[PDB]
């Protein structure tokens, strides 16, 4: 699940939302979601879930970014999907180019410890997939 705040870039309106302002709206906005070989595409949100709050961890990335989502939310890493508790400072994270739309890596330059927050999901239709934050993420 990802934390209150965690922002998400729809590529169809250009729009960034806030996650819990999509969720609480049922806001049925465009996502850029990830496949399998890697490559990006649009897809819409069909379902918003408020998952109450829990324990989310901070991945502050190159660049100044960080994710807050739960230890157990897949992220896409030079080692696949694996889960975002897993992850340590070198890590490389799948992460959007915010000029060329293009995909690409970036390393993880610190783990943040807990904090408590209101986290949610989404249902992205077909790839399951989104970029928060600029990290490209399960939904």
């Amino acid at each position: 699940c990802l934390a209150e705040g965690t922002r998400i870039f729809d590529p169809v309106t250009g729009t960034t939302h806030r996650i819990e302002d999509v969720v609480g709206g049922r806001k049925p906005i465009h996502v850029v979601a990830a496949a399998k070989d890697g490559t990006l595409h649009a897809r819409p949100v069909v379902s918003w879930f408020d998952q109450g709050t829990r324990d989310v961890i901070g991945l502050r990335i190159a660049g100044g970014a960080i994710l807050w989502a739960t230890p157990d939310h897949k992220v896409l890493t030079e080692y696949g999907w694996r889960a975002a508790g897993e992850l340590r400072k070198g890590d490389r994270v799948a992460v959007r180019d915010v000029e060329t739309g293009e995909l690409r890596y970036s390393v993880i330059r610190e783990v943040l410890p807990t904090r408590r927050a209101r986290t949610f999901g989404l249902e992205v239709e077909e790839l399951h997939t989104l970029v928060a934050e600029g990290v490209v993420v399960h939904n």
